């Protein structure tokens, strides 16, 4: 193969924790209250700005192979915490940093780095356990807004929408975050199914105020293909009109004939008909058609495999909702009636479709706020004066919203980065085996002090002083670093979720106690 | 990804600060009425001249990318503020940078400058406040041409020939600037329903002089389908000569055995017939037809909503119309009848629309242009001696004309730069929460002195004397740069719409105090 | 965008400067009688000789991208100059490098370089007027040659033969320039309707001394289409030998059965028939063959869209013809009877297509040629011994050539430079708004002085000794730098169209003037 070149020990080693060394110190200036942006060059556009951890390691690919191996590494860990978690980022990778270099420190000849990557794995079992116990579960949604609030750096209006969000739309319900053109946040709740495209004639207009069409009790017909013909499109008025209920139409299109007959029997004898083109993405909205039709109770027309054909219709066959609006931009339909189990079934086949598969063709999501509009979702309208501005608000927003979820779904726990403090206790009432694990436990139990020495050395503090002071002080007070002050941690509001301090140090511990373990390293020539 | 190069702390701050005070130097000597232009290679053609502050920025890139990262995001202040008001553009850039060097100046260890951000933005807040408090909406069209004539760098035959245009078009009516042919500027206006389409055959001809087709009191016909069938034209072409009048006939084309009646029957008998094709382009022409329809009042024909057939037209068919003419590369409409609930309806659908589709899709002004085309539209030919002329008089065109549009729509203030002056004392009666966002404020109070220090600075006299005696000075009076000293500003016409100086300094904030958090830079190696 | 670099102030300025200089003293040692050529190196072939000072301005590009900016500008100059005009060149040139240098020394701190843009156009809109006032209209045909003769270098032949020319085609009509291979300049005049195409067949020559057919009084038949059979061909013979006259037939081709009918007539009972072929490309054949119609007086036969049909003629549906003579290679037509309201409205029609038709296809001139014969165009067949010879030669010419046009069309005012100079006086009863513009009116002032100078300089004589002395002497004395002394201008012969006056110095000093207002430069890295 391509030509190599090799390196031997603790020479290599110190190469490797100088790219670890390095992208760590780049990343851990935006931990904390206090913490500071990183701008990161862009080859087409303007730079970007942000304060996210992973996405400050994922751009630092380094010259030096070996210190590339380092990077390479941690951002690995930084960027595995981020998948996993949401939050979280920057303290995975100065745990990492402190792990590696504490790991490397302590190897010699008789040392067997395998076995105390045993040590502190077993240290970290036994400090997630007590963190687990530690955890207290969820309650008020006042907490909503304290995790929201600290997860996105102290901004207390993205907590507070965030919490609003999450109440009109419930605490597993759907939200998603999106840029505005407004120079504020906006908060916006989608009821319904709604989707990109209009009546295909203004002449379907009822009220002309707002100049929508707007039904009640109505039906729906959904069809994959064009319905041109007449002979097609006739018997499912003549059952509509039979029922006196208001019939909308959602097609791949309608043209032809077919819309002579809607916007004739529109304009005269007053008939309650609308036609509006299929959502259109080829094999994408034939997905589409299949979630309105099992969210509406009913069945698509035209080709899947069995074939039912638009000119044998039965009521049972249509669909049924609670209301519709229609414009000449979109359409949303409103409680439509069907199996709720079958439709749980569907958002549960999607979501296990998605989670596997997770490309960055994301039309998958757009399918799963559809089918789940019937509960409602929320958009996040970002605002800022600029681009820029809106990528690390939208960061800071997403990094908030992930945090809240694995508040809810798993707990919350201290904030500071004292939760991790707290659990050296249990490091202390465990049993080694031999030499080798011990210093993994050492080496665990030094790097839980990290997270809350950055935050305060971010503050211009005396950090590792204040974590000691923290220490000596009792469980429940920390130090408030953005008020530059020790107080009661769950009282000011300071937590953090247990997911993501539990997340953050699997991972970060789980590489750097493999790096640790290197003895040769093998890098290309350039 | 790439091999990548990082740099930490207030090395890095003054090497982005370097790229920015090089940018905001080369823009800033435009500044004022004696400022002065910037020319820029082209490289295929001769070289631009300009006095845009917009257009020098984007022009700037730079080799050391650090200082390209500065650049980058001071032509992101301008670029926004262009877009998004039309002028204001070097007050922009001059305020983003007095923002960046004040803010970068005062970071220091204990410092955190997203909360200084805060101060900054809670400074703006404040600012605009008293800004639009300041304002005072236009009234008099003597007030247009002074904004005008002072966007356009103090040439008043500019300002004249706007407001004569915005007279006779409306405040809100539409307004486009072209190149001339001529040496001097002329203005030009379409009343009627204009199009660019002409003929089909030159048969036609009516007048010899100028070749054009001038009917009066004519018909009009309006098919959506091709004309080139057997007997569908006959009865229209019978009905016109019936009441003896002119027809002309709007089709997707007439062609086939039609025209062959149409010419040679043109040449009988002097009847007046004329034929063109539709205005056009796919799923556009159909729209622009219903225009001209509900404008000549009622109007269909081809394929369908309620169908209307060709072979069946009578006397009363479809609108009328009064006068007409075309040439070989456009066609006029004048006199339509009856109308303006449906014009009316038209205004509320795009008033209501293009909320959606926000982001590039201005045809919505061009559907406006047509139907709104029976009070006016205004052509503004700039001439000049060279091409390079040209461009550098229809830049300041153009700016006159946005900054008149923000003055009618939101307001004017005073100019010189004293709008941001008196905002001073509105800073001064605020309560910070902290060191952080005092200094904040004060980058904010340092920074709205800048403009009028430019102007001034440009004049070749001593700016921040002027700056200190405009300040001591009353209210309305400031400094006349051009004219060399103090006067009434409102009372001389020295003013600036209230949406150019909130959106520059809105931007030029935004973007700055975002740059002024940064405390690590990555970029790509070389 | 591209990396890129920017300077400022007098330090950019004295670069563009240069650049501006090294053009302008290239371009100025062509000016004047006793002026030199330029020789420039051609890529592909052998290098050119001009005397034309646009040619040489067009030919230099610069490696220092500031100095090329500089030459950019200037050869703008020459450019515009030379389109609008297609004389003046030189003198544009050096009266940009006068205005350019004169203002960029003037300029300071305090001044205000736009504002003397505004003063130097006030002094150019002062000198054209009183340039008007001395302007005195063409009457006797001596003055276009004197205009000729000058414009061209001195050449006494060339204004002859334009004289002899534009009395010949009229001062309207159309001359044309083109090689000779004659060792001498040849002046042809062609009147009729030529075109290159042969009889078809040999048996078809009436004179036996040259081997043409020649004929008079004859009717012409026009088909588009090709025609081999009999029946659309007989009756047009026998409507011919009804009338006892010659019949030439135009046609795509003509052959089948046609082509033996029309030999065995003409060999057995001496019937006067020829057939030719049709001038020949595609598209452009109709509108040939239409154009010999419309001149002719009579109709195309074959498919336009009214289509009229060969076997249906009468007499009036020909064409008739004063002469025709018809060999193996072409065909020519003379004296044609047909409307002659009708044909100036095809070449007013052909005209104003050409005019707009950014077009690499010149055959339309190759129209506008035919149906303009017999009113005529003259071609001019230039001489010499070798093709650089020729391509100056006829460079001076073409410059003679527009010189008369713009003569006729404007008018004539005094040579040497003196009139520009005798509108000195005129700036002098200004009234300067401010310094600015008083520095713009002298810097007009002085260049005013520039060509005459030059001229001189060129001759190797004192030309400010002269420019001083002829401003001392009378209105109607300058100085004949060829005959190296002071005489009447007008009686010498010595004179300008005043079009070429008014447009070099009108563009020189609009584009540099504007070349002044800079303070910053910004340039694209080599
Ligand atoms: N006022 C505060 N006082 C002390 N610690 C804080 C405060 N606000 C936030 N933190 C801590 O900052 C950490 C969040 O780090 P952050 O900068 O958001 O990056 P990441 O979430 O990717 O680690 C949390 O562990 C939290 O405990
Ligand atoms: N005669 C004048 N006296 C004082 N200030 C002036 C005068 N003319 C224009 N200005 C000021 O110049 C500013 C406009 O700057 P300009 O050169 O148009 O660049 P931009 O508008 O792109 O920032 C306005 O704020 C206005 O107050
Ligand atoms: N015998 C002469 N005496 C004085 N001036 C002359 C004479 N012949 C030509 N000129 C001047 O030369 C100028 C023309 O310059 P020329 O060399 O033809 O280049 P261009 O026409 O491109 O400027 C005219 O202004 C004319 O007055
Ligand atoms: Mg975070
Ligand atoms: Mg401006
Ligand atoms: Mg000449």
């Amino acid at each position: 193969g391509s030509a190599k070149d090799v390196k031997f020990g603790a020479d290599a080693r110190a190469l490797m924790l100088q790219g670890v060394d390095l992208l760590a110190d780049a990343v851990a200036v935006t931990m904390g209250p206090k913490g500071r942006t990183v701008i990161i060059e862009q080859s087409w556009g303007s730079p970007k700005v942000t304060k996210d951890g992973v996405t400050v390691a994922k751009s630092i690919d380094l010259k030096d192979k070996y210190k590339n191996i380092g990077a390479k590494l941690v951002q690995d860990v930084a960027n595995n915490t981020n998948e996993e978690a949401g939050d979280g980022t920057t303290t995975a990778t100065v745990l990492a940093r402190s792990i590696a270099k504490e790991g490397f420190e302590k190897i010699s000849k008789g040392a067997n780095p395998v076995e105390i990557r045993r040590g502190v794995m077993l240290a970290v079992d036994a400090v997630i356990a007590e963190l687990k116990k530690q955890s207290k579960p969820v309650t008020t949604p006042e907490e909503i807004a304290q995790v929201a609030t600290i997860s996105a750096n102290g901004d207390k209006e993205i907590g507070n929408i965030i919490s609003d969000a999450m109440k009109k739309v419930g605490r597993k319900g759907v939200i998603t975050v999106k840029d505005g053109k407004t120079l504020n946040d906006e908060l916006e709740i989608i009821e319904g199914m709604k989707f990109d495209r209009g009546y295909i004639s203004p002449y379907f207009i009822n009220t002309s105020k707002g100049q929508k069409c707007e039904f009640q009790d109505a039906y729906v017909l959904l069809s994959e293909k064009k319905i041109s013909s007449i002979q097609s499109i006739v018997p499912a008025l003549e059952i509509a009109n039979a029922h006196r209920k208001p019939l909308v139409i959602i097609a791949e299109d309608v043209d032809g004939e077919a819309l002579s007959t809607l916007v004739l029997n529109r304009l005269k004898v007053g008939l309650q008909v609308v036609a509006v083109k299929a959502p259109g993405f080829g094999d994408n909205r034939k997905n589409q058609l299949k979630d309105m039709a099992i969210a509406t109770g009913g069945a698509v027309f035209g080709e899947e495999g069995l074939t039912l054909n638009l000119e044998d219709v039965q009521p049972h066959d249509l669909g049924k909702v609670g209301k519709v609006i229609v414009t000449k931009d979109d359409a949303m339909l409103l409680k439509g009636k069907g199996d709720k189990a079958q439709i749980e079934k569907r958002i549960q086949e999607i979501i296990e479709q998605l989670d596997v598969t997770t490309s960055e063709y994301e039309k998958e999501k757009l399918n799963e706020r559809l089918a789940k509009l019937s509960d409602g979702v929320a958009v996040l309208k970002v605002g800022g004066t600029s681009d820029v501005e809106v990528n690390e608000k939208k960061d800071r927003v997403t990094d908030a919203l992930n945090a809240t979820r694995a508040a809810v779904e798993e707990g919350i726990v201290l904030g500071g980065g004292c939760a991790l403090l707290r659990c050296i206790p249990a490091l202390d009432s465990l049993t080694p085996a031999n030499e080798d694990q011990k210093i993994g436990i050492e080496i665990i139990k030094r790097t839980l002090k990290i997270p809350a020495m950055t935050i305060a050395k971010n503050a211009g503090v005396e950090g590792s002083l204040i974590v000691e002071k923290i220490m000596q002080s009792s469980s429940e007070v920390g130090y408030d670093a953005m008020a530059g002050d020790f107080v009661n941690m769950v009282e000011k509001g300071i937590i953090d979720p247990t997911k993501v301090v539990r997340t953050a140090l699997l991972d970060a511990a789980g590489v750097a106690s493999l790096l640790t373990t290197a003895e040769v390293v093998v890098t290309e020539i350039p």
